């Protein structure tokens, strides 16, 4: 039972839920949602026939996301609404949660006036005698059949060493799922001329991995290394969401050598079907 708040700037309107905060729903009121409605375009989405969000977490041996540990964390909030007020450049979303042994887990969430790349960062503090084991993790999941309602879709990534990459949502749906490491790097969601990615910022090395979730969803997503939070100390992990329009110089800003050019030719070419006339 975690509530659901509002938190909009000019060009995001996000529902933020506050067991675990994961994105649940962002609307783009830059676009329109189709040719000359009032809506605004609406890319992550949460509902009974469509699903499509960018969640986010802490698990290893410490963190609290982590299901062994038990249920996602239910962060405290000032507030159930957030709005960049005018004047203001720069939108903060703090939420904090208290282990059952003091340890305090402060997730926030910056927003920039006119920028679709947002910021996650946690700060970790650790108030007991062990040091504490932790890994961030950023996961994009969505349902692989639209709502029926009665243009491609696909996941990529980036490393040092793969310049371009894609996985169809079929092929993860094959159970044949990417498990690889990445320093830096990038993952993301692609469709036409939208998508959504996960650009954690670190010094070690990542997982980047897809995954079958079962019952129509797949993922995509990284699991960065674990690291130690000391007795003494506060403990900081970064990530950036991109979640907007596929502008490459916007998103390369974010994230050094972005460039998506290959992967939508082969998802382009991917999702036409085939048709090989009978000769006449």
């Amino acid at each position: 039972q975690g509530k659901l708040i509002s938190v909009k700037t000019d060009v995001l309107d996000l529902t933020i839920n506050t067991r675990g905060g994961d994105v649940e729903q962002a609307l783009l009121p830059a676009y329109p949602k189709e040719l000359n409605s009032t809506q605004p375009f609406q890319l992550l989405e949460t509902s009974p026939q469509f699903i499509y969000q960018a969640q986010s977490g802490l698990t290893g041996r410490d963190g609290p996301d982590n299901p062994a540990n038990g249920p996602r964390p239910l962060y405290n909030v000032e507030k159930d609404a957030y709005v960049l007020a005018e004047g203001q450049n720069e939108l903060q979303v703090p939420m904090t949660y208290t282990d059952a042994a003091g340890n305090t887990f402060t997730k926030t969430f910056v927003l920039k006036r006119g920028d679709y790349a947002v910021n996650v960062n946690y700060n970790v503090q650790n108030a007991g005698e062990k040091p504490l084991e932790i890994s961030s993790f950023g996961q994009l999941k969505q349902s692989i059949t639209l709502p029926p309602h009665l243009t491609f879709r696909g996941a990529a990534y980036s490393t040092p060493d793969a310049a371009y990459a894609a996985y169809a949502f079929d092929t993860i749906a094959d159970n044949e799922n990417l498990n690889i490491s990445s320093k830096g790097g990038w993952v993301a969601m692609l469709q036409q001329y939208f998508a959504t990615a996960w650009i954690p910022h670190n010094d070690g090395t990542n997982n980047f991995y897809t995954a079958n979730l079962g019952n129509g969803i797949a993922a995509i997503g990284y699991k960065s290394q674990p690291v130690l939070v000391q007795p003494g100390q506060t403990g900081a992990m970064n990530s950036t969401l991109w979640v907007g329009p596929e502008i490459q110089d916007k998103m390369a800003a974010v994230a050094p050598h972005l460039d998506l050019t290959v992967d939508y030719g082969w998802l382009w070419f991917i999702s036409q079907p085939l048709l090989v006339p009978r000769g006449s």
